[PDB]
């Protein structure tokens, strides 16, 4: 029944506690010997790119890239240190450096990948998006990379899962969806005719487990319960 399986955003993917540690040594790298506290830094740029980002949710796609830079030409500007080029190639050298993938992430990949379609789907720019899961090792496990610049709308917009489902060539009934945030995906509230899996890694997400079909803490449970489904 399923020939599909699907992994939303990188929450799906990468631990709070790496992802954490990458915007650490990106804020590091892009600071240099400025006398600034990349902690604070962060603080800053993670609020102004959430603004600034989503006021485009659901609308024509606009790179993260020209986003990041305005948002970073500002602080830069604010602060007095000077800009070291775009931040996206930074984030891949440190996901180079440090990874940062859930342990299980690559065995389950690797079963899931010769039975079935695996695919996943970023809201992010195509080409930082390859390059940031060839830093982490996992671009090639994938059949399918989507993302919302190719897609043109960003999160959440139908046009992103529908490319996601032509790839594979595969109706939604026969797919299985992993995500970790139901109201920030890519399908919103929609999926096609989906199966929903939600990861609540730590079980702090009540208020997200009544609209995701399964729900799980270690993505090997992704295994059987594609199984099962057969």
């Amino acid at each position: 029944m399923i020939r599909a399986v699907f992994f939303d955003s990188l929450g799906t993917l990468i631990s709070v506690e790496g992802a954490y540690k990458i915007h650490v040594k990106e804020m590091e790298e892009v600071l240099g010997d400025y006398p600034l506290n990349p902690r604070t830094l962060w603080d800053e740029f993670d609020k102004l790119f959430k603004e600034a980002f989503s006021n485009y949710a659901g609308k024509p796609y606009r790179p993260a890239r020209f986003i990041l830079e305005e948002v970073m030409r500002k602080l830069a500007e604010k602060y007095g240190f000077k800009y070291p080029g775009n931040l996206q190639e930074i984030g891949v050298r440190m996901a180079r450096r440090y990874g940062g993938l859930y342990p299980e992430v690559v065995e389950v990949l690797k079963s899931l990948k010769g039975k079935y379609h695996v695919g996943v789907i970023l809201n992010w720019d195509t080409e930082n998006a390859t390059a940031f899961l060839d830093a982490l090792g996992i671009k090639d496990l994938f059949d399918s990379i989507t993302t919302s610049e190719e897609a043109g709308f960003a999160y959440p917009h139908p046009r992103i899962l529908e490319l996601a489902l032509k790839k594979a060539g595969v109706k939604g009934e026969k797919a299985v969806y992993v995500g970790d945030n139901p109201v920030k995906d890519a399908g919103g509230s929609k999926n096609l005719g989906m199966t929903s899996i939600l990861l609540d890694r730590k079980g702090e997400k009540r208020e997200f487990w009544d609209k995701a079909d399964f729900r799980v803490s270690d993505l090997r449970e992704v295994i059987k319960i594609v199984d099962e489904l057969n």
